[PDB]
RNA sequence: UUCAGCGUUCUUCGGAAUGUCGCGCAUUGGCA
């Protein structure tokens, strides 16, 4: 019951999400802007010559790195912004060591191995350099079979039911609800 | 010895389509 009460309060934090001063601040624009990012469609932030704001440009740059480099570095200097005056930079082991000894306040996360984070980044194209350059095109390079790409979009059925009543009230406890989620995340 | 033709089959049996391509390219996407 108690966790549900927490979820009862969470829904109350999303109804009255913004205070009047923040709402007034969003309303009080001074200049409309002369250009916007082609992705974010925002004009207040400075837009580069490629019609990209700094955040979206960082995201697009960091996308190859997350797949290529295991270490994630929450550091004063990095590609994409993070909550407390820091940035997320994807680096190798040498770069992670350099940045953590450079500045004491560096947080390091390890991809599938310093706190360890689990994420699936399987990419057959990266197995070879020329295949890496090709990317998706490499897959349709087939001597036989129609050269077509197959997109699998999937969702675990009743994932929310599993997180709500997936454990019988007899075995409802913190450890199991953490283990069940951890096993689902690991798979 | 003369007088006459008469009856029965009217088409039959096979093969009835097959093999080959079954959209491609450009823009777009993707990689940089």
């Amino acid at each position: 019951d108690l966790w549900q009460t927490v979820s009862r309060k969470l829904s109350d934090k999303k109804a009255h999400k913004y205070s009047l001063n923040e709402i007034k601040l969003f309303n009080s624009t001074i200049h409309a802007g002369t250009q916007e990012c082609k992705e974010c469609l925002r004009s207040d932030i400075d837009i580069s010559e490629d019609s990209l704001c700094k955040i979206c440009e960082g995201i697009i740059a960091i996308s190859n790195d997350l797949r290529d480099y295991s270490f994630f570095v929450v550091s004063p200097e990095g590609k994409v912004p993070l909550p407390r005056n820091r940035y997320l930079s994807v680096e190798n082991q040498d770069g992670a060591e350099r940045k953590i000894k450079m500045n004491k306040e560096t947080r390091i996360y390890s991809k599938n191995q310093v706190t360890n984070l689990w994420m699936c980044d399987y990419d057959f194209s990266t197995l070879n350099p020329e295949t890496k350059k090709q990317g998706i095109a490499s897959y349709v390079n087939r001597e036989v079979g129609i050269p077509r790409l197959g997109v699998l979009r999937a969702d675990i059925d009743n994932l929310g039911t599993t997180f709500i009543k997936g454990i019988p009230e007899q075995y409802r406890s913190i450890s199991r609800t953490a283990t069940l989620s951890r096993q689902l995340s690991m798979f």
